[PDB]
């Protein structure tokens, strides 16, 4: 029976190999991958992988792996697919960990903006959760942390991260982890996954995807907003991306509305994070 291995990059940037039978469906390597990982709460996670243009993918479980990397690599990264609305209220301290270890990279990277305070603030419950109370003795005048806090690191957020750590002794690494969510769930682009497309007039927009809803930035004034509920159809045709947009209150009709896309493969991916995020946020 054969294998084929497969690579997955991990939230810590450590490297799991493993070995699935080559007509495995993605969820047999997820659930390896979970098992590895001691997590329970799945439900919020996923695989990517890129295809033959270099996109971020989601693997789907229910699909063989080889259907879906095609001609690419068995290389995985494990990732935060839906992003909880209200960490709190998940079941596991594991699960809370995981989710802090991506939204640090979703600040890293710069996909999560956030201003100098909140960087400040979520580094400093990082450097409580994994390094425990203040300690004199590391940080001089002079201090630097390892910890990668933002896109661009400057001496006085260094700075800022070593002030409020110091107002955090005492604190244990799941309340940590705890406060470090209560503040970044607060934040514009929280689990906000961006699609660039065109209005039906052309204009170069973001389609954002999120437990809310879709989103369109147009600019700095006018984002509209749908509500999941709100939309009844998802669906693409060619390089198209359309929602049908419920009936209003005395309204005769549905309204439809019409997005392009880069190509045929970015409307189907946008159309399947929608569909997978409408699903997932009905029920939650
Ligand atoms: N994760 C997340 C991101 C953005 C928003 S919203 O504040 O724009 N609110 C809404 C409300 C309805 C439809 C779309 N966005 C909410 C949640």
């Amino acid at each position: 029976p054969k294998s084929m291995q497969c690579k997955v990059i991990l939230l810590d940037g450590s490297e799991y190999t493993c070995d699935v039978e080559k007509r495995s469906r993605g969820q047999v390597l997820f659930d390896k991958v979970c098992e590895h990982l001691n997590l329970l709460e799945k439900d919020y996670f996923g695989l990517t992988y890129r295809d033959a243009e270099n996109q971020k993918n989601w693997l789907d479980p229910a699909k063989e792996i080889k259907k879906q990397v095609r001609s690419g690599a068995w290389h995985f990264s494990f990732n935060v697919k839906f992003y909880p609305p209200d960490p709190a209220q998940l079941s596991e301290d594991i699960t809370r960990y995981y989710l802090c270890l991506q939204l640090r990279d979703d600040i890293v990277s710069g996909r999560l903006p956030c201003s100098f305070v909140t960087l400040a603030l979520l580094g400093s419950y990082t450097v409580q959760s994994e390094l425990g109370d203040y300690d004199p003795d590391e940080c001089g005048s002079d201090y630097i942390s390892e910890f990668r806090f933002a896109p661009n690191h400057t001496k006085e957020l260094e700075d800022k991260v070593i002030e409020l750590h110091k107002s955090h002794r005492g604190m244990t690494p799941a309340e940590a982890e705890m406060h470090f969510l209560e503040n970044a769930k607060k934040l514009s682009m929280y689990g906000v996954d961006l699609h660039h497309a065109k209005d039906s007039e052309g204009v170069e927009i973001m389609l954002g995807v999120c437990a809310s809803g879709l989103l369109i930035y147009r600019d700095r004034l006018r984002i509209n907003r749908f509500a999941w509920p709100k939309v009844l159809k998802i669906s693409y045709k060619r390089n198209n991306f359309y929602i049908k947009i419920r009936p209003g209150e005395f309204e005769q009709f549905e309204s439809t509305i019409g997005f392009k896309l880069p190509n045929h493969r970015a409307a189907k991916r946008l159309w399947k994070v929608c569909v997978e995020h409408h699903t997932f946020f009905r029920l939650l």
